[PDB]
């Protein structure tokens, strides 16, 4: 089998260029209204294929800028907007989660919500086609639906752990005596909202005979049933740029990496393939604090810290053992530099972080976290 790197190259080779298309796709936007300007342009094009041309984007009439950097910036600003829960299209999968899911109440926030989902689909397709990344992380089920893969009880763990354990227990035990019904009780606005999992579900008891169906219907209610049209609109837009047969060479994990460049960064590997400069050591107090910090950071921050130091968000296949600097092989490096007053700096060409010898872990947390926020 092919690994991700080979899958991607294979993927790019099959993604043929369009010839019956204008040499470039011109869209001039205003920062204050990026979302509405992009939507109107990207949803108005004669053919979706026009979005495959080289991106010619102009912000606020600003002439003379490198079109390649402007595009990359656009993908960033537009992501910020599309995925903002303020718009009612997407929403955090949970209060303690940073991941996104389709808001089942999309239509209530926006009557024309379906075309906006097709738009977000087109933009997502544009990022992948042009080898750029979107800014946003979706729940695993979002990626599975794209690949037409089954949503499983396990996908629930990563989202709602309490819901996962209740269903796991039901799977592993005879639930009959609990007298459960084919219904889901959702607590909203200080009230309990009961929903039939099926017709007459309130009078149907969950037993060993129908519990697999029960679990399935619960998973569908949580991830699929109420967002069928939203996701359908999104997929239609996406597949106007990327044929779905092609995207199917990847799995949910690879797809996530391909689109948003996100993934679980093995801190252990990182830790073990890091070098220390100017008095620093693996046992050195400050270093211990640095790794403690990284360990408690969000997947998003671990990645952006990596970006800050490396100059990229990418983690080399085969781990950090094969991390490359600017002039060849260069392990992630941390060097003692400066006084506790100044923030850490990053020499990307050497994949090195200059870290002052802080006197408190919490101080180190602050300083480091701030230096990452500018990146
Ligand atoms: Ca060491």
């Amino acid at each position: 089998s092919r690994d991700y790197k080979r899958k991607y190259e294979f993927f790019r080779r099959k993604l043929k260029k369009q010839n019956d298309i204008p040499n470039k796709f011109e869209m001039k936007l205003r920062r204050a209204t990026v979302l509405e300007d992009s939507y109107r342009r990207i949803m108005g094009v004669k053919r979706a294929d026009f979005l495959k041309a080289r991106l010619w984007i102009e912000f606020d009439g600003e002439k003379g800028l490198d079109y390649g950097g402007v595009a990359r910036e656009w993908f960033f600003l537009i992501s910020k907007e599309m995925f903002n829960p303020y718009y009612g299209l997407f929403e955090y999968s949970a209060t303690d989660n940073y991941t996104l899911q389709i808001n089942p109440n999309s239509g209530l926030c926006n009557e024309d919500h379906l075309s906006y989902f097709k738009f977000i689909g087109r933009v997502a397709g544009m990022a992948v086609y042009h080898g750029k990344l979107l800014d946003g992380f979706f729940i695993r089920p979002f990626y599975k639906m794209m690949l037409h893969k089954p949503i499983t009880l396990h996908d629930m763990e990563s989202v709602d752990s309490e819901y996962y354990n209740s269903l796991r227990w039901i799977l592993e035990n005879d639930p009959t005596e609990l007298d459960l019904r084919f219904i889901i009780d959702e607590e909203l606005f200080g009230q309990t909202h009961q929903h039939e999992l099926k017709n007459g579900g309130s009078e149907i008891v969950v037993t060993n005979k129908n519990k697999k169906e029960y679990i399935y219907l619960v998973i569908q209610w949580r991830f699929v049933n109420r967002i069928q049209k939203q996701m359908a609109a999104f997929k239609e837009g996406f597949f106007e740029l990327i044929p779905q047969d092609l995207i199917k060479i990847f799995d949910e994990n690879e797809l996530e990496l391909l689109m948003c460049g996100l993934g679980d960064v093995d801190v252990n590997d990182w830790r073990e393939h890091t070098k220390y400069k100017n008095g620093y050591s693996a046992n050195h107090q400050v270093i211990q604090w640095f790794w403690k910090a990284v360990l408690m950071m969000d997947s998003e921050k671990r990645i952006r810290l990596l970006q800050f130091v490396t100059g990229t968000s990418r983690v080399p296949m085969n781990g950090f053992a094969e991390l490359y600097g600017s002039n060849g092989p260069q392990s992630f490096t941390v060097e003692q530099w400066g006084t506790p007053e100044k923030l850490p700096r990053a020499h990307t060409c050497f994949n090195r972080l200059d870290l002052p010898p802080y006197e408190s872990f919490e101080e180190l947390w602050d300083k480091l976290q701030m230096a990452i926020e500018n990146t």
